[PDB]
């Protein structure tokens, strides 16, 4: 029988943690002693086969800076049981005073963690496609992990041409991806670049006064974001590095991981 399969009896949902277009994520315990997170699938929403494509990828990706899969309940409603992160979303962790009081050297640290996780996915020939503050979960001791592999794909030749329909976060998504549906690890690099922006401005929304419509034209014409306040030019140059038009010209997460790891 399946090694990851588990009996819905051993799961005791206790609190809603978040939502999704295909399901609601909950907090609950497994076998009465381990805190877990359950990513359920709303019945009339998506195919059990599809929902499960995320779990399939999760069983193939194991890194410490990546939310780990604990089990799966393959019968409707589907369940994806994973590691529970105390602090919650990086986005909301910054939007307060706990992680908000956080000083640079500390923020740079968490960033280095996200690069390490990305570097792994890089080597694994995977693509996240939805990299950003809200999808980064924070655990105890300022630990940061990448979560939500709903749109993650194993890179074929080198990119992924979506159905040219799905709508992605215009502000975090690279231009060649949202205009040609040409996604690559380099596209996440662009997104990493915008995450720095967030992680550096207390979880502010990228491209302040503009809208997905506007942001689409400036970036295109070659205009990027300016160095955020109390933000070194040093790592803003890192951000403009991540926002280059030619993806080949953008750095690799390996580089990125070390760069932030050194200061």
């Amino acid at each position: 029988k399946d090694v990851w399969e588990i009996p819905r009896e051993s799961l005791q949902l206790i609190k809603r943690l978040g939502n999704g277009q295909f399901g609601e994520v909950w907090m609950g315990t497994w076998n009465g002693n381990t805190k877990v997170a359950i990513k359920t699938l709303k019945p009339g929403t998506m195919s059990p086969e599809s929902f499960l494509e995320e779990a399939q990828i999760m069983k193939k990706l194991k890194h410490d800076k990546l939310v780990q899969l604990y089990a799966v309940v393959s019968e409707e409603p589907i369940y994806i049981v994973t590691e529970y992160m105390n602090k919650g979303s990086l986005l909301d962790f910054l939007k307060d005073g706990e992680g908000r009081a956080l000083k640079l050297p500390n923020l740079v640290d968490m960033a280095a963690q996200v690069a390490a996780g990305m570097a792994y996915i890089e080597r694994m020939n995977y693509i996240h496609r939805d990299l950003r503050s809200a999808n980064i979960l924070v655990g105890n001791g300022l630990i940061c992990k990448i979560a939500d592999f709903g749109l993650a794909r194993l890179i074929e030749d080198n990119e992924y041409t979506a159905r040219q329909g799905a709508k992605f976060p215009i502000k975090w998504t690279a231009p060649e991806a949202a205009l040609y549906g040409r996604f690559t690890i380099k596209s996440d690099v662009w997104s990493f670049g915008i995450l720095l922006t967030e992680l550096v401005t207390k979880g502010r929304v990228p491209y302040p006064g503009m809208n997905n419509r506007e942001v689409l034209e400036q970036v295109e014409r070659g205009y990027r974001m300016p160095c955020p306040q109390d933000c070194p030019i040093s790592l803003h140059e890192l951000m403009i590095h991540c926002w280059k038009k030619d993806p080949e010209e953008r750095p690799t997460f390996e580089y990125l991981q070390s760069f932030l790891e050194d200061y």
